[PDB]
């Protein structure tokens, strides 16, 4: 196991929303793109680090996100639990969640 499934929303065509189940973690890194997929885990579009979660999870949102239901995402994150330290892989997400920016 390599950290959770984040749970990446579709905000309006002015931003996203992508928050995931805190474990235990002390740290989090958001780096991905959309519609495009990166190679060597590199800093593709987006770029952010959460050293704090908010309402028991790690929710974040974006404001150059401009995507709607059918978009796909592929990317990785990073995290850090317990000193251990982990991070998602296979870059894959489909959008099946709707949200506002409200």
């Amino acid at each position: 196991y390599e950290a959770p499934p984040a749970t990446l929303e579709a905000i309006h065509p002015k931003g996203l929303r992508v928050s995931v189940p805190d474990e235990g973690f002390s740290l989090f890194a958001f780096h991905g793109k959309l519609n495009e997929e990166m190679e060597g885990l590199e800093a593709g579009h987006w770029s952010r680090d959460i050293t704090k979660p908010k309402n028991g999870r790690w929710i974040f949102r974006d404001r150059n996100a401009a995507l709607k239901i059918g978009d796909k995402i592929y990317f990785w994150t990073f995290v850090i639990k317990d000193g251990l330290g982990y991070r998602q892989d296979n870059g894959e997400w489909t959008v099946e969640g709707f949200v506002d920016e409200a």
